[PDB]
């Protein structure tokens, strides 16, 4: 669930989800070219993870509500039996954590239409 | 199995399992508050891993014996078919390795009853 | 399969597959003793991964063709339904990445018959 992903982002990081709305070539809806940096790389992975989520029966990355807990700054995906829930929570936990450890290059905000994402 | 987690600890790390019995808010039985450091986080994760293991048919974190090998300092989980054995060996390997890479803040030994695990 | 692992290496790293053909105690066929360094550990792990892959029905590490994409330097395993394909692509992607982040100690090329791999 996207609303759970948004909360996981501020759980694990200092920056919120809005910070990543327009970053690099892959953070946001869509992606072209090669990821410009580690952060963009994070979004690249998460992006493929969601894509893959569809391959799971009754699994929609945006709809699916899973189980998780946040112990600022720790995220725990508690689902075991529900494979779709488990898979999806992992994608998001991965991204949130990746987003936090990665540096934020403001130099790479709004480069989408540049020769950077060709 | 717990005796296996113990050996994994000294396999991958320098410090033995006794070193962690009294660390931070989550190393050892129970756990409350925010983990104080990376090591305590390691214990926090491992702790939730065991809890998640119960959700596996015929799976008890303490008595379940799996297959693993130690080529000090390397740990290899051999189980593939046995989902419980596999899951558990992984929990432990994750922790044993995490413990090894994590710094040991002696300042964080015996703080469980302090305002830090509040 | 092996041709896909070879290409994954060039994808994720600077050095190609031939670079590791003769490295440490585990890179290349066989392997005995303690991995001498980070990179060697990589091969050690990957090697155990291929071994474990045989425990999957209709799964041969060298023959199995999986689905993956490379966006230098990024690798994505796209398999979800095909457990064997998925497992194997992971082994390789893991190795390719481990190989790229690990330092290359030319001092550890051709030491297989020395006292170091005992």
């Amino acid at each position: 669930n996207l609303q759970q992903f948004k909360n996981m982002i501020q759980c694990a990081g200092t920056r919120t989800w809005t910070a990543y709305i327009n970053y690099g070539c892959y953070c946001g809806k869509g992606g072209s070219g090669t990821p410009v940096d580690k952060l963009d790389r994070c979004c690249y992975t998460h992006d493929h993870c969601y894509n893959q989520a569809d391959s799971i029966p009754g699994c929609n990355p945006n709809i699916k509500t899973y189980s998780y807990t946040c112990t600022q700054p720790n995220i725990t995906c508690t689902r075991t039996a529900d494979a779709c829930a488990k898979f999806l929570c992992d994608c998001d936990r991965t991204a949130a954590i990746c987003f936090a450890s990665a540096p934020y290059n403001i130099n790479n905000i709004m480069i989408s239409a540049s020769n950077s994402c060709q």
